[PDB]
Order: structure tokens, then C-alpha cells, then sequence
């Protein structure tokens, strides 16, 4: 074993750590709108028992809670933006997610076109 | 650490990046064709809500998506093959789903023998 | 530079060559153990895409290829002991690896007692 | 090829040897926690067969093992620390794991604040 | 690809997307000191060609 086997050895590597490491915000990104996902199918779970108990939808999280809705997520903001007797709409991102998520009654879970490093739609698109 | 060592590790390397990775058309497959089961379990609701307000079944989708049907999901072509007052066939399809399923009011949405590679069922099976 | 100096570099160069060179065919085993792992896994993922399609399990791998399991792995002999419409067990092996893998709806993929150089399990351990 | 070269080699060899060998005790942990919650999850879908034949969770883990629950995972140690008729309390960890986990029908699955060298949760945080 | 974030084509390795569609694609990448080509295709996966990378790139997967 010799300075030249070694130096090949070091720029092996150099080559193959520089290879096999995947990029870690994509995948998190992903996962991150799993979380916001999932939460908000929660969130409609939560609004239809709250209509079986009261008759309306409910505009505040506190309510969902109550009846078992699960705190909001880590880094997830989520606010119910309007609720009535006969609908809601729901806004829920992750900061490292890629997109605002909607939930109205109609149109289920949907992704909207606003990036999460711009302020929250203010009613679903 | 030495050039073995190395060449080991980039054969092993070699070997798990073979073997590891999932048939990834053959589970987009699946998942597409519940896409499709899942959409015309969808027409069939609305063509029953149609016929509360009409008492005769749609031919048209517009119809079904005016009463709260979504837009067909991508890739999946489908159509309202025919309708009366009494009865209506579906075909729907995903363009990589595995087959064409149809939909009518007796057999419910059920899987056809036709291949998403040929051409959409004329009637239902 | 003289001939006491190049006898050291002789002697610690026998040495390094003995010490700084891995165990290969251990290396190389549990490696094979998870191509076995990984093919075993597969074809229970067909195995159950069958299912969907057939309303029961294949006692033939050409049924599970066709689905998309891929050609048995090199030097991997695999098998499907029995298959009915409720279960299924197979078992398959590498000639270089540590031990026979079985496979069953129930107990999932998982290693057997019995040494790769010894035949293969006729049933599920 | 002399002595001075072969002394380089030797003390890169030290220096590679030092830092390219990883936390294996802290990549074991992360992967031990996966064990503990990958059983708990298991155990959660057997409480929910339990409840689907006698209308009750179980308090004993023979009764999970009987519907399909597999043995204890090597060095998890897995309690059911409660159960009636509505809910269940379930804990478990891993002696190399990072903490322990509770499990109930409410919270789901998830990690308590107490080490897994401290003695197990008398009850769900 | 790049915009989601692949990186650049790593130095030396020539890199193409031969086809796509709404449901598979063919992509071929090899390096010029590489052995041979190497494709990818989603059933499939990555795996390599007999094709030689000092010939030239595969027109489509085998
Ligand atoms: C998200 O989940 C995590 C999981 O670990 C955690 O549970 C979070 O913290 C919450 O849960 C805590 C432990 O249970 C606390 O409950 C805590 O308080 C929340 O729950 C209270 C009881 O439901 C709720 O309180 C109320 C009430 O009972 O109505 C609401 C008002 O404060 C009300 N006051 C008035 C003036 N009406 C009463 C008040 N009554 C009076 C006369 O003052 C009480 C009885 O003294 O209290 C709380 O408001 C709150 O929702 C909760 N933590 C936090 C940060 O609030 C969980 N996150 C949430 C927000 O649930
Ligand atoms: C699938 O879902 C996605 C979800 O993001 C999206 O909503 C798709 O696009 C559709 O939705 C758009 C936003 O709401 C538009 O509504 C758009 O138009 C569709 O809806 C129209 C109103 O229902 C419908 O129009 C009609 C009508 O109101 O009756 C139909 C005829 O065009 C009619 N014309 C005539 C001559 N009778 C009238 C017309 N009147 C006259 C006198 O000209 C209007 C009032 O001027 O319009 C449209 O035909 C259409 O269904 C829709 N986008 C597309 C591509 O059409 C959604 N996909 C669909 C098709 O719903
Ligand atoms: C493992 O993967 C590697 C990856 O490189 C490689 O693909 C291996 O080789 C296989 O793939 C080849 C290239 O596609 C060939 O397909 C080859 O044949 C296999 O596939 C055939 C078609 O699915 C299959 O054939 C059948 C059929 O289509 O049903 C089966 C019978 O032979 C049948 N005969 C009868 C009498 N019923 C027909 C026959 N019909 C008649 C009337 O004779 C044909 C239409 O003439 O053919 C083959 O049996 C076989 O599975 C395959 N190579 C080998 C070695 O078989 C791949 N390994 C396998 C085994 O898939
Ligand atoms: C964890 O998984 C591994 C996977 O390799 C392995 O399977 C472990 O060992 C268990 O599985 C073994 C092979 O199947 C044995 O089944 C073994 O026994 C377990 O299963 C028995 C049958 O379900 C169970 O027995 C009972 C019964 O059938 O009810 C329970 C009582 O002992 C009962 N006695 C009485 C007095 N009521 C009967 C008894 N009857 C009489 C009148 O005496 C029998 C019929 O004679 O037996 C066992 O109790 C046990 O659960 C099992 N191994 C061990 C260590 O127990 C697996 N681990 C477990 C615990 O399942
Ligand atoms: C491989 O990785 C290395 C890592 O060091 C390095 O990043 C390489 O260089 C690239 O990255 C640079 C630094 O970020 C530059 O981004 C550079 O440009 C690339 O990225 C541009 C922005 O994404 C992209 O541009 C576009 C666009 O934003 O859509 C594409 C078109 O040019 C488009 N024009 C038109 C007419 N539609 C716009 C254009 N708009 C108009 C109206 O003209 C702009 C806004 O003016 O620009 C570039 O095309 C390019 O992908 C990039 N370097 C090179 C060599 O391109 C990295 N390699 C690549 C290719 O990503
Ligand atoms: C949901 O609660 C909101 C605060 O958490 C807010 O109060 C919303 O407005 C209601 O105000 C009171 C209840 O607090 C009323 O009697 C009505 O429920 C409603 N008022 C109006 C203007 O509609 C409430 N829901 C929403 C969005 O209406
Ligand atoms: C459903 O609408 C079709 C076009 O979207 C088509 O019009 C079908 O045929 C109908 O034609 C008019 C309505 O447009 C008639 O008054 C009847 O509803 C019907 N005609 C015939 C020949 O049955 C219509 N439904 C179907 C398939 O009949
Ligand atoms: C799976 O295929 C086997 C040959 O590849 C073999 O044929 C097995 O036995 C079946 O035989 C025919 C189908 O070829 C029968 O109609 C049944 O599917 C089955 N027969 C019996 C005795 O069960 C077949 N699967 C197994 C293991 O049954
Ligand atoms: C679950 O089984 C436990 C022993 O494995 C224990 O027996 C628990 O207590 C029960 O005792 C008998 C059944 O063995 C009773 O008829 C009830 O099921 C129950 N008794 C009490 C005090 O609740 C049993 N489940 C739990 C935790 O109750
Ligand atoms: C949910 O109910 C709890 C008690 O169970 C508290 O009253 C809490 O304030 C409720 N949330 C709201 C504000 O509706
Ligand atoms: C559905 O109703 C909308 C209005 O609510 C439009 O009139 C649309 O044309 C209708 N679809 C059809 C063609 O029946
Ligand atoms: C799998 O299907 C192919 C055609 O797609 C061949 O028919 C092959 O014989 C099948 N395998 C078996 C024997 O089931
Ligand atoms: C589970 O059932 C087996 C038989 O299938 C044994 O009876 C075993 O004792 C049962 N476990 C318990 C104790 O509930
Ligand atoms: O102030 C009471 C008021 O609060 C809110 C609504 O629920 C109304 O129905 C109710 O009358
Ligand atoms: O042209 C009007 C005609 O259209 C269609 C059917 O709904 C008929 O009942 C109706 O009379
Ligand atoms: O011989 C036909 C026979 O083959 C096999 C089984 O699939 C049976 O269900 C079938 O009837
Ligand atoms: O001793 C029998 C007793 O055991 C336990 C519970 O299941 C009770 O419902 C039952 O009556």
C-alpha cells in the first residue's frame, strides 16, 4: 500500500460523497405536505362531528380540538378563514411545504397555487 | 482504508441500487386504477342526485359536474356512453391504469376485459 | 537510501498488505441476503397484485414476471412452494448467502434456520 | 518507494481510520425507535380486530398474538398497561432506543418524554 | 428536474431524457470513462446496457 493507492482512494471519496447524499429539502418538502395533507383530512373530520353536535361548522380550531382534533402540527400554521351552518373553508402550509393547502365541503382537500413563503390566501381558491 | 475496501463497497453499492428500487409502474398502475373506480363511484352519486331533480338519468357530464361532480382527474378520459329516464352505461379509464371499468345502475362499477392501451368499450360488458 | 531501510519498507508492506485487506465473502453475504430480501419482498408486492386481479395467489412465477416481478436474481434460486386462494409461501435463497428466506401472507418475509448449502425448505418454518 | 513515504501512508491511514467510520450506536437508536413504533402500530390494528369479535380491548398481549400479532420484538419490551371495553393504554421501548412509547385510541402512537434506562410509564402521558 | 432540484449533470456524464409521456419515461446517462450506458425507466428502474460509452447513446431502452 503506497501514497498513490491512497490518493486514488481519497479521490474516490471525494467523488462518491459527493454522490450518494440525496437532497434532503425535496424530500422533506414532500413529507412536509403529507403533514399539512393529513392534518386538514383531520380538520374535515372534526368539522362534520362538530355538525352532528351543533347543526353549523365551526370557525374556531378550539372547537375541533375539543372533540379530538390533535394540536396544530410543528411548523404548520392553520386557520379556519370562514365557517357558516352550511360551509367552511379551511387554509392550512407547512413553512418548508411547497404550496397552501385549501378544505371546503365541496371541493375536499386541495392543493392551491400559493408558494408557503407568501402569505395565506385569504379564502379558497 | 484501501482500493479493496473500496471496490467492495462500490460492487455492493451497485448490487443495492439494483435490487432496492420498486416496480414504479406497476404500483402507478394500481393507484390509477382506483383513480378511475373512485370517479365513477362519483358519477354514480351524481347521476342518482340528477335523477332526484330530473327523474331521468344525464347523458352529458356538464350535468353531473354543475350538481357537484369534479372535473374528469388527469389522464382519465370518460364518457356517458348512453342514458334514459331508466338506465345509463359509463366507461372511464386512466391511460395507465390496466383496463376500462364501466358503470350502470345494475352492475355497479365493475372492471372490463378491454386493455386502456385499446380502444373505450362502445357499451357495457 | 540503502538496503536496511528498503528490508523495513519490505517487512511493514507484508504487513499492511495481510491487515488493511476486509473479510470479501462476509462482506459479500449479507449483501446477497438482502438481494434475496429485496426479490422476496417483490414478489410478495405481485403476490398481492395478482390477488387484486385473480381472487387468489399464483403457484407460478411467469404469472408474477408478467405482473412485473422481475427475472430471478443471479445466483438466487427462488420458488413458490404452494399457493391457494387465502395463502401462499415461497422461498428463495442465494448460493453465497447465510441461510434460506421464507416468505407468507401472515409472517411476512423472513429468514428460515436452514444454511443456503443445505436444499431448501419444502414448506414455510 | 522508503520509509518516509510508507510513515505518510501509516499516518493517513490513522486519519481515515478516526473519521470515516460513523455514530453506530446513534444510527442503531434511530432504528430501534422504528421497531417500537412499527410494533405499537401493529399492535393498534390487533386491538381494533380484538374489538371487532368481543366488543372490548384487550388487557393481554396473548390475545393480540392469537388474531395475528407477532412475538415481542428482540429486546422491546412491549406492556399493555390498561384496557376496557371504550380504550386502551399500550407501552413499549427498546433498550437501545432513545425513549418510550404509549399508545392509545385517541393520541394515536407516539414518544413520552421518559428515557428508556428510566423504568416504563405507569400509565399515557 | 433541475428546477425541483436535481443537480447539474455531474462532470463528464452525459445525460438525456429520451422520452416521456403521462405515464413512463426512458432516460440514458452514461460518463465518457465509464464501461457502458446505463437507462432508466420506471418499471424497469436503473440498470445497465451492453452499449459501450465510447459508442454512441442508446436511441431507446432495451
Ligand atoms: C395540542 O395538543 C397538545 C398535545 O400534547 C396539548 O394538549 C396542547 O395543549 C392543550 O392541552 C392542555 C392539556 O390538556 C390544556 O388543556 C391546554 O388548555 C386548552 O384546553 C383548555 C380546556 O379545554 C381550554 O380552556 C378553557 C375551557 O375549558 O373552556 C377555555 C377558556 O380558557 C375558558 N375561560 C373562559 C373565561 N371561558 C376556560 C377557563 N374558565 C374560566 C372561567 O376562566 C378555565 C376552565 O379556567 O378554559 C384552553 O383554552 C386550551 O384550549 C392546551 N394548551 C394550550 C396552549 O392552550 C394542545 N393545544 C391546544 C390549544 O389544545
Ligand atoms: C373541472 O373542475 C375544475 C376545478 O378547478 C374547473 O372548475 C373546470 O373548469 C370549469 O369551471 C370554470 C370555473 O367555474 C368555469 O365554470 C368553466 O365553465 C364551465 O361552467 C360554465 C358555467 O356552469 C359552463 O357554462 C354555460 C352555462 O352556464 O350554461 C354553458 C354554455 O356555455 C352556455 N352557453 C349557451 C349558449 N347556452 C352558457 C353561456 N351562455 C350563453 C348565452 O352563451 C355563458 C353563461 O355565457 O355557459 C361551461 O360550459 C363550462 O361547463 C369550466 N371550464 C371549462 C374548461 O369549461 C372544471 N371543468 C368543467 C368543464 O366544469
Ligand atoms: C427475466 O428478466 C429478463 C430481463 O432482461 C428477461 O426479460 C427474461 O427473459 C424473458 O423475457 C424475454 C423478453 O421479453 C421473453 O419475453 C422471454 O419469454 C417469456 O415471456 C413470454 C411472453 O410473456 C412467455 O410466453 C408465452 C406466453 O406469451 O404466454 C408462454 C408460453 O410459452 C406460451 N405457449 C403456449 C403453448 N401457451 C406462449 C406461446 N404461445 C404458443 C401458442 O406457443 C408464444 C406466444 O408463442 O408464450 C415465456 O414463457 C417466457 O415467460 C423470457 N425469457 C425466458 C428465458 O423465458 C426474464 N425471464 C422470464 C422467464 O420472464
Ligand atoms: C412469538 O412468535 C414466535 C415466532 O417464531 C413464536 O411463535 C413464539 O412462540 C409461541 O408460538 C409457539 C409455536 O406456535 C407456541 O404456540 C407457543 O405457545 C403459545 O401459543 C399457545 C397456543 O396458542 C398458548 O396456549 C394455550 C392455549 O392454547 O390457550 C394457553 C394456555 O397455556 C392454555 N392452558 C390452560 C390451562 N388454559 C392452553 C393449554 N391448555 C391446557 C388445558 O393446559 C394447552 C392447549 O395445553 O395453551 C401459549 O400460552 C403460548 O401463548 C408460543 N411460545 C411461547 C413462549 O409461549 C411467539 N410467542 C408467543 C408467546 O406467542
Ligand atoms: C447546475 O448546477 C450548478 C450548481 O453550481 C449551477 O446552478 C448550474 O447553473 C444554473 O444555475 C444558475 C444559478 O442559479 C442559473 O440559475 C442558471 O440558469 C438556469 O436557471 C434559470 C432560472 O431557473 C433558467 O431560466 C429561465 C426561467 O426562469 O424560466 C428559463 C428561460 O431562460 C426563461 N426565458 C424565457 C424566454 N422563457 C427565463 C427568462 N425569462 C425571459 C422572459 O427571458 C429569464 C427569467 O430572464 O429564464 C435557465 O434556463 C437555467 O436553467 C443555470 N446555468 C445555466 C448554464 O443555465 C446548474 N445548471 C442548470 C442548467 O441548472
Ligand atoms: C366562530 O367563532 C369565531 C370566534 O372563534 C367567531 O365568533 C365567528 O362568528 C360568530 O360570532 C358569534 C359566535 O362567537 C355568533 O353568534 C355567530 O356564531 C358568528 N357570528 C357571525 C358574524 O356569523 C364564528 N363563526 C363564524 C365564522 O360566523
Ligand atoms: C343527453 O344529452 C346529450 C347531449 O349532451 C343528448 O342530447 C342525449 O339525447 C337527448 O337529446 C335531447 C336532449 O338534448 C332529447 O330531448 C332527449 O333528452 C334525448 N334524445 C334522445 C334521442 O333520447 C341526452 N340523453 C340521451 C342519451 O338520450
Ligand atoms: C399454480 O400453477 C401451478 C403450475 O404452474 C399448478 O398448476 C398449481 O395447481 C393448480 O392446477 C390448476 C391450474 O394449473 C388448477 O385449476 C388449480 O389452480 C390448481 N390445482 C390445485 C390442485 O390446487 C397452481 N396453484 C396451486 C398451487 O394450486
Ligand atoms: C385483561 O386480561 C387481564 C389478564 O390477562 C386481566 O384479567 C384484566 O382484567 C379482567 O379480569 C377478568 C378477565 O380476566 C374480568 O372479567 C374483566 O375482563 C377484567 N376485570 C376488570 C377488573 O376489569 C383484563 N382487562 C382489563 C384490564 O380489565
Ligand atoms: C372545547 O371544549 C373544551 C372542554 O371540553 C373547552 O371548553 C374549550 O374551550 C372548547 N373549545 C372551544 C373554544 O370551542
Ligand atoms: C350545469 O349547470 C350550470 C349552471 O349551474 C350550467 O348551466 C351548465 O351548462 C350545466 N351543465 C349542463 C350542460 O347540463
Ligand atoms: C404472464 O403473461 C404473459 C403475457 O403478458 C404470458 O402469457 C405468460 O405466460 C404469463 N405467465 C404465466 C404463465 O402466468
Ligand atoms: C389466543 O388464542 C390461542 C388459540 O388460538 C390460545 O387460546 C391463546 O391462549 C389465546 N390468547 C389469549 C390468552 O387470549
Ligand atoms: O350570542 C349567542 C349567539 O352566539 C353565536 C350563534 O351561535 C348564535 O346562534 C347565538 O345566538
Ligand atoms: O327539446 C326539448 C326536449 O329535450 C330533451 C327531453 O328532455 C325532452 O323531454 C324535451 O321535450
Ligand atoms: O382447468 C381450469 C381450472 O384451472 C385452474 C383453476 O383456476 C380452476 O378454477 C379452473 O377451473
Ligand atoms: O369471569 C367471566 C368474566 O370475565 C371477564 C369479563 O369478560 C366478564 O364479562 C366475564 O363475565
Amino acid at each position: 500500500f503506497t501514497l498513490i493507492e491512497l490518493l486514488i482512494v481519497i479521490a474516490i471519496i471525494a467523488i462518491l460523497a459527493a454522490v450518494l447524499i440525496p437532497n434532503l429539502l425535496a424530500a422533506r418538502k414532500r413529507a412536509n405536505d403529507t403533514v399539512v395533507t393529513a392534518y386538514l383530512n383531520d380538520a374535515v373530520k372534526f368539522q362534520e362531528m362538530y355538525q352532528i353536535d351543533n347543526n353549523s361548522y365551526t370557525s374556531n380550531q378550539a372547537a375541533l380540538i375539543s372533540l379530538g382534533l390533535k394540536s396544530t402540527p410543528a411548523n404548520v400554521t392553520f386557520s379556519i378563514v370562514s365557517a357558516s351552518a352550511n360551509s367552511y373553508c379551511m387554509i392550512a402550509g407547512h413553512s418548508g411545504g411547497t404550496v397552501w393547502f385549501a378544505a371546503t365541503p365541496d371541493k375536499g382537500v386541495y392543493k392551491t397555487n400559493t408558494a408557503v413563503t407568501s402569505s395565506q390566501p385569504e379564502s379558497c381558491p
